[PDB]
RNA sequence: ACAU
DNA sequence: CGATGT
């Protein structure tokens, strides 16, 4: 329907998938960037825009910001609402880090609460999402 | 199929 | 063209 121009909007990035993983959060009105990740050597897309998610629920908690989140990916959305990131990346040395964060970042979703809105970006409609890196 |  | 996901 119509933007939510109070919001937040979150998007990973990505070298490779499974590549190397970054994720950031803009303010949707102004484009303004409001945090950023470290890369991390490897993980996949949907972890990274999980990841990207549950950071923004943080920020605006740590905040009192009442602001929904917009995200583009129908899969993070999801894994959010369980409180469980469904992710198929096998676990091992390599990919340790990126488990480390998924594992901590549910962890944080079963032991604090928000009503912070988890709100899907209409790409088809709206263009790509303010977040996004401009990489495709 | 749809969403990345 | 390849990958991650519901
Ligand atoms: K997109
Ligand atoms: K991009
Ligand atoms: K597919
Ligand atoms: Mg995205
Ligand atoms: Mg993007």
């Amino acid at each position: 329907e119509e933007i939510i121009w109070e919001s937040l909007s979150v998007d990973v990035g990505s070298q490779g998938n499974p590549g190397i993983v970054e994720y950031k959060g803009v303010d949707t009105k102004t484009g303004e960037v409001l945090f950023e990740r470290e890369p991390i050597p490897i993980g996949t897309n949907n972890m990274g825009e999980f990841l990207a998610i549950v950071h923004g629920l943080r920020y605006l908690k740590e905040r009192n910001s009442r602001k929904p989140i917009y995200s583009d990916s129908q899969t993070a959305i999801k894994w959010v609402k369980d409180k469980k990131a469904k992710s198929t990346l096998v676990r091992n040395e390599e990919t340790a880090l990126i488990w480390k964060l998924v594992d901590e970042a549910e962890e944080w979703l079963n032991t604090h609460t928000y009503e912070t809105p988890i709100l899907k970006w209409q790409t088809d409609k709206w263009g790509e999402i303010k977040a996004d890196y401009g990489r495709k």
